[PDB]
């Protein structure tokens, strides 16, 4: 009963980068999610052990969490935007492969990835 260790968000060999497209991912969108009622589920790793998932990391081989993504953002960690979007649909597809339908994580999940599309509808044009 252990969790992998945690998605990286720090790599002394990957390029870093701010784009306006990542100050906007932190400022608008995560922003946004974080502090939505049903972000606190995902703020950070699932953890296998206290929510007594055993299987979960056996079907789960990309985790990703918002917690995750906030510390890429913060770190410089991203070098496009592109790679920001690419963990947030990974976030939420783990989900919905994960859960069973009509699990409340389910549903918290889609309200998120609802939100998230509308704020990303309007991500500026890079500068
Ligand atoms: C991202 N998660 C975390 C998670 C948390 C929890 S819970 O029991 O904390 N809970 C119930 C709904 C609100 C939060 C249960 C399952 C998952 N599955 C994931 O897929």
């Amino acid at each position: 009963s252990m969790n992998p260790p945690p998605p990286e968000t720090s790599n002394p060999n990957k390029p870093k980068r701010q784009t306006n497209q990542l100050q906007y991912l932190l400022r608008v969108v995560l922003k946004t999610l974080w502090k939505h009622q049903f972000a606190w589920p995902f703020q950070q790793p699932v953890d296998a052990v206290k929510l007594n998932l055993p299987d979960y990391y056996k079907i789960i081989k990309t985790p990703m969490d918002m917690g995750t993504i906030k510390k890429r953002l913060e770190n410089n960690y991203y070098w496009n935007a592109q790679e920001c979007i690419q963990d947030f649909n990974t976030m939420f597809t783990n989900c919905y492969i994960y859960n069973k339908p009509g699990d409340d994580i389910v549903l918290m999940a889609e309200a998120l990835e609802k939100l998230f599309l509308q704020k990303i509808n309007e991500l500026p044009t890079e500068e």
